[PDB]
């Protein structure tokens, strides 16, 4: 069978916690007053929720209300508990309240207001300096949640809300987040296609926080090379082929051989043989101002097949790429 794997950091954080911290299924939700909130405008709808601009009429402040679609009671308490555990953390969206919507008959999460502008709307027009700046802000959120025993599992531009005027960033949509427990096998049907790590694409279930670091790498590659998305697969199989055309097939086989994983035989007719490409191949006159030796080294250390070999969030924050960013 497959060889087991463990996170190399924050491995045992949940094993030492009281049950109450990670046992989300036992969580007793504390309900506020739906009457406090007036819905203003529908901002978005996904498979799991509809999101609204609203106002809290008890203090006149703007808020965002996310009305959860019926999904699985388990997933609802999981998101709630994760949001409560992470509250006040660096660049983590703040859950202000939880109420029952009278029409949907489901929970509605109330978040402190953020500007209705996601990172996807900005990240292709940032300066070199600002790419570094906002990458560091995203890393603060990731190292915090990882240190708290939680992996986000859906890191992507749409899940980073940015207020560029105020140089402010929040990581949102914790509906796919999970608690990391060593030796646990997780669902590989997480993350969005272009941001899925190789572990997901080869069906390796014993993954960890390092999944998020692959996703972050994909974002970085897209920004510095001005290529959206960087790995542009037409489905989940072709997604792995697109990765292999950059990182090469020999290191892919080394990865799957390390963990004693077998590829879906469906790959035999599509994967081929590909050399590792040098990162300089993606540099051109229109993106070169965004590329530096430090950027390429950093990217190279995020986009590794072997999840155990990727930089952790904290190691990433130590990287020379961030030396030019002013620290508070
Ligand atoms: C179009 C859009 C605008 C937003 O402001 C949010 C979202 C979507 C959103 O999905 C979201 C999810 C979430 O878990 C917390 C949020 O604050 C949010 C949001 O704030
Ligand atoms: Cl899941
Ligand atoms: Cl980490």
């Amino acid at each position: 069978g497959p060889v087991p794997s463990r996170a190399r950091v924050y491995t045992d954080v949940n094993t030492h916690r009281p049950r109450e911290y990670w046992d989300y299924e036992s969580h007793v939700v504390e309900w506020g007053n739906q009457d406090d909130y007036q819905l203003v405008r529908k901002l978005g709808r996904g498979k799991y929720s509809e999101v609204f601009e609203a106002i809290n009429i008890t203090n006149n402040e703007k808020v965002v209300v996310k009305i959860l679609k019926p999904v699985k009671k388990k997933k609802i308490k999981r998101e709630i508990k994760i949001l409560e555990n992470l509250r006040g953390g660096p660049n983590i969206i703040t859950l202000a309240d939880i109420v029952k919507d009278p029409v949907s008959r489901t929970p509605a999460l109330v978040f402190e207001h953020v500007n209705n502008t996601d990172f996807k709307q900005l990240y292709q027009t940032l300066t070199d300096y600002d790419i570094r700046f906002y990458m560091y802000e995203i890393l603060k959120a990731l190292d915090y949640c990882h240190s708290m025993g939680i992996m986000h599992r859906d890191v992507k531009p749409h899940n980073v809300m940015i207020d560029h005027e105020h140089r402010k960033l929040r990581l949102i949509d914790w509906g796919l987040a999970e608690f990391y427990h060593p030796g646990q096998e997780y669902n590989v049907r997480v993350a969005s296609r272009y941001f899925k790590g190789p572990e997901l694409l080869v069906d390796y279930q014993m993954y960890d926080y390092s999944l998020d670091m692959w996703s972050l790498g994909c974002m970085l590659a897209s920004m510095i090379f001005r290529k959206e998305p960087f790995f542009h697969g037409h489905d989940n199989y072709d997604q792995l082929v697109r990765i292999a055309k950059v990182l090469g097939t020999e290191d892919l086989y080394d990865y799957i051989d390390k963990y004693n994983i077998e590829l879906d035989p469906r790959f035999n007719d599509i994967l081929g043989r590909h050399s590792r490409k040098r990162w300089e191949r993606f540099v051109h006159s229109e993106n070169q101002h965004l590329v530096s030796p430090e950027a390429l080294d950093f990217l190279d250390k995020l986009l590794r097949y072997d999840h155990q070999s990727r930089l952790t969030a904290r190691e990433a924050m130590e990287h020379p790429y961030f030396y030019t960013v002013v620290k508070d």
